[PDB]
């Protein structure tokens, strides 16, 4: 149990919090999204008690990278702010992957 993962996982919910108050291109979204990250950041936080669940971050892989292409879009429009946010999932959401990839 290493913990970088709280340093995923932070950085993580992070992203998502910068994120829910920089929304734009569809108030309806940061809901329904909230939810796809709020079950992926709970993996993560699953992933330092087995130090190793590759079996189970594979999982939320789906739903992260869900997120990943959804926010992307949401780029459309005074949402400038994500670009600098949406820019983080990119290498947060393969950072994780990375810290299994041992």
């Amino acid at each position: 149990m290493y913990g970088k993962l709280n340093d995923l996982l932070e950085d993580l919910q992070e992203v998502l919090k910068h994120v829910n108050q920089h929304w734009q291109g569809g108030q309806k979204n940061m809901n329904k999204v909230d939810h796809h990250l709020q079950n992926v950041i709970e993996d993560i936080h699953d992933f330092m008690q087995g130090g190793g669940s590759g079996g189970k971050l594979q999982e939320m892989m789906k739903e992260f990278q869900q997120v990943l292409d959804e926010i992307k879009q949401q780029l459309q429009g005074g949402d400038n702010s994500l670009h600098n946010v949406h820019e983080n999932i990119k290498e947060i959401f393969h950072h994780l992957e990375e810290l299994v990839h041992r």
